[PDB]
């Protein structure tokens, strides 16, 4: 396919987010690199408007699936890379159990040789005293499976999954994800058979960094075929 060749080495990544959660406005910038050969991502995010109003972990999924490692035998199912360099639109709705929801819209594509993820986030109906606004989530992250399916009507894919956020009291905060991706260009893309992505992520901090930020290491590989 098209994009395949674009991912053959380490690619620099730029992440830009504009958000509003219950009237609290904020901006985030992130930079790093991805190496789809190992399904590996390394990023650092910085809250540019000051203190992040929600917990960092809640934004992970929002902050580039084209960096997933697809095994040789599954290359024909890699929609993400097939949409490059023109890119794709990724939209979601994220429902926090017994809490508010996030609505996101992003464009992911290449600007020169940098892979760009530009997002607009809108959060509503959050409880001032819930796990999100109340900042009760631990600073860590779990492994998940992300289910993918073809959408022949929109020439895209539909994706669904649940994230499990650990709460400081030992409990769990569920986050139901509903997602749609559609190509930006008019060129051909690869529509996949049902399959899934297996994820793992580690969160850390930069000891010498005074701004509000998050350091992220993540591995993702496709499976189920």
């Amino acid at each position: 396919s098209k994009g395949e060749e674009l991912f053959t080495g380490v690619v620099p990544i730029l992440v830009e987010l504009d958000g509003d959660v219950n009237g609290h406005k904020f901006s985030v910038s992130g930079e790093g690199e991805g190496d789809a050969t190992y399904g590996k991502l390394t990023l650092k995010f910085i809250c540019t408007t000051g203190k992040l109003p929600v917990p960092w972990p809640t934004l992970v999924t929002t902050f580039v699936q084209c960096f997933s490692r697809y095994p040789d035998h599954m290359k024909r199912h890699d929609f993400f890379k097939s949409a490059m360099p023109e890119g794709y639109v990724q939209e979601r709705t994220i429902f926090f159990k017994d809490d508010g929801n996030y609505k996101t819209r992003a464009e992911v594509k290449f600007e020169g040789d940098t892979l760009v993820n530009r997002i607009e986030l809108k959060g509503i109906d959050f409880k001032e005293d819930g796990n999100i606004l109340g900042h009760k989530l631990e600073y860590n992250y779990n492994s998940h499976n992300v289910y993918i399916m073809a959408d022949k009507q929109k020439n895209g894919i539909k994706v669904n999954f649940k994230i499990r956020h650990n709460i400081e009291d030992g409990s769990v905060q569920l986050a139901d994800h509903y997602q749609q991706n559609t190509p930006i260009g008019d060129g051909p893309v690869l529509l996949p058979d049902n399959h899934y992505l297996s994820t793992q992520s580690a969160l850390s901090k930069d000891p010498n960094e005074k701004r509000d930020h998050m350091v992220l290491l993540e591995f993702v590989t496709a499976a189920g075929i």
